[PDB]
């Protein structure tokens, strides 16, 4: 028999949040190349990519898992 | 026999969220290649991509997951 | 038998949360190759590449997990 | 016998007057009260209030007051 | 006999006025209260409350007062 | 007989002014209260209050005074 | 006998250009005079005059001067 | 016989350019004149004059000059 | 017989270039002048006068000159 019990509070009380500034890759890039050889898969990225400005008025999280067997 | 209760309280209580700024890539981006060889599959991605500004109000999460057998 | 109880309070007060500045990757990027040999799969990242600015105004976490066999 | 006389000049030469910025109260307020007992008059204020902003091109004040018997 | 006489000049030449910030209470205010007796009069102020901001290009002041009897 | 004379200049020739930062009660502010007895009047001020930002492109002041008797 | 030949490239490759401010003669400007004397020509400029913002995308100058006898 | 030749590459690869804040006589001016004699000629520039905001994405400059006598 | 030949590069490659602030005569400026005699011509300039804020993102110059006789 299983009978957990969650009472949990997670929680903020944030004021004020603001003038977040995120810049990257501001400046020149520059790639050159000669008479190379790719055998095989290329993944090639050039640039400015994958970057993440992430600002949560709350951004409080809870993970929970139960198991049986 | 399986009684699982969860009662959670997942909050914020967030006063002003704002002035968020997000410059991938501000600059030139170049590139230049000469009798290049590719003998297998390419994925190129030249420029600027995949950014995020993600900004919300609330951004709380909560997971949760149960199993029997 | 299997009875946890949980009662947790996990809390942010925070008053103000500001003028964040992330600047990654700022100046000039340059790559230069010659005649290179790559005999298998190649990964290649050039530039500014997944830059995380995260600011939330509650990053709180909680994590519980329950077995039994 | 009652003769004043006043020749005053009261004044202001201001060349440029801008960028004013005033924020009273940019995050959260929160009262919780529990069975409180009040046995006469209650005046109660809460939140943003009685806050001024004065930008006057010209803010120059001039008293007199005379008397006699 | 009674004749006084005042030629005053009170002046200003400012030049350039600005840039101004004013941000009283930017945080997160709170109370929370228990079963409390008040027997008499209550004024209570809660928050951000009778902020100036008080920016006149030219604030200059001349008060003058005369008696007799 | 009575005949005062007054030639007063009161001046400023102020260049520039600017960039004025105020920033009372920037954080956050918490009161708890158990069970208090009150048996007379109360004021409660709490937060941020009567504030003051006074940036006058001339400030200047004379205050003069007259009596006979 | 005269063949020059000239085959110059000039050039720029900018990425982002912006937020130029130019703020001449921002403040109060005062001219007073008794009695004076001229006795030939007077130029007079007062105020803000003759000032130059100049913001091209390219800006690039080729000057080139040939002569023969 | 004159037969010059010119491959010139003359570049920039900028990549950002920005927030240029050019501000000149911000404050007051003044001037007072009693009973001055001029005999000849004058030029008078009072105030803010001839200033210069020059921001190009590209300024290269080749200068080239050729002659036979 | 005359042949030169050139094959000058001349370059930059600049990042991010920024936040240039130039701030002349930011101040109060008076002249006062009692009687005085000019026999011959004048130039006069008061205040804030020819100041130059130059900011190319490219400042790269070739001069090339080039005689016989």
């Amino acid at each position: 028999v299983y009978k957990p019990v969650d009472l949990s509070k997670v929680t903020s009380k944030c004021g004020s949040l603001g003038n977040i500034h995120h810049k990257p890759g501001g400046g020149q890039v520059e790639v050159k190349s000669e008479k190379l050889d790719f055998k095989d898969r290329v993944q090639s990225k050039i640039g400015s990519l994958d970057n993440i400005t992430h600002v949560p008025g709350g951004g409080n999280k809870k993970i929970e898992t139960h198991k049986l067997t």
